[PDB]
C-alpha cells in the first residue's frame, strides 16, 4: 500500500501540496490529517476533501 | 474516523459550511444531520446531499 | 440511516422535489418509489434516476 | 429492486427510451437487454451502455 | 452476463469500436483484450481503458 | 486480470506514459509504483494518481 506512506510523508514534512479534483479544480494547502475516505487539507481553514473526488495529489517539491 | 468527528463538530457548533459539489456548484447552510451516504444540509429547506457528489466540505470559520 | 426516512417523507407527502444531477441538470417531479440504486421520479412519465448521478435532493417546501 | 421490473417493462413493450448519460448526452433507442452493470440499447447498432454512466432513463410514453 | 459475450464478439470479429468516456472523449480502435475492470483498446499502441470511465461501447457495424 | 501485468511492463521498461484523467487532464511521466487504488507517476516529483480518476493509460510506444 502506497497511499498511506505517501500521504504520511507529506504530512510529517508539512509539504505544500496541490490536490487536484476530478472536476479539474486545484486545491492547495498542507495535509493536516486523513482516513479511509477523506483528507483534511489545512489552509485558511481545514477543509475535508473526499478521496473519491480527488484525481491526483501533487507535492510542491520532492520527498 | 476523520469524517465523523469532523462533520459532528460542524453540526454541534451549527457552523455555516460550504459544501462543494463535483460539478463545481457551491452549496451552503448548516449540517443538520448525516449518515454513510448523505448529508442533510439545512437552509431554507433541508436538502439531502449525496457524499459521492461532494468534493470538499469547507467550514466558514475555524473549529 | 437518513436517506430512507427522508425520501419516504417526500413520498408520503407527495411533495414536489427537485433532484439535481451531477451534471448540473435539475429534474422535477414527485418521488414515486426508490430502492438502493434508483429513485423513480414521476412527472409526465416515470423516469428512473440513478442515485449515483444525483448530487442533491431538494424538497419544494419544508417537511 | 425497482430497476429490473422498470427496465423489463420498457423491454417487453419495446418502448422508445432516452437514456441520459452523466455527461449530459442523450442516447436513444429500445432496450434490447440488460444485466447488473450494463444496458444494451438497440438503434442502428446495439450499443453497450454502462449503468454507472447513466443518470436517468426516460420512457417516451407512459408504461 | 451481457458484457462478456458482447466484448468477446467485438474482439473475435476484430470490429472497429468507439469507446465513449464519461468525460465525453471518444476513443477508437479494436478490442485487444479485457477483463472485468479494464479494456485493452489497440490502435497505434494498446491503451488500457478503465471500464469505470467508459460510458458506452459502440461497434462500428452490426454484430 | 490484465491491469497488473500491463502496469508492470510499463514500470520495468520505464516507458513514458500518458495517464488521462476523468476531467480530461493528461498526466505524463513514468510509472514509479502502483497498488490497488493509486499509481505513483514520477516526473519532476512523484504524484499519487487515484485509479478511480483515471480514464485511460497510454504508453508512448509499443510494449
Amino acid at each position: 500500500s502506497l497511499q498511506d506512506p505517501f500521504l504520511n510523508a507529506l504530512r510529517r514534512e508539512r509539504v505544500p501540496v496541490s490536490i487536484y479534483l476530478v472536476n479539474g479544480i486545484k486545491l492547495q494547502g498542507q495535509i493536516e490529517s486523513f482516513d479511509q475516505f477523506v483528507i483534511l487539507l489545512k489552509n485558511t481553514v481545514s477543509q475535508m476533501v473526499y478521496k473519491h473526488a480527488i484525481s491526483t495529489v501533487v507535492p510542491s517539491r520532492p520527498v
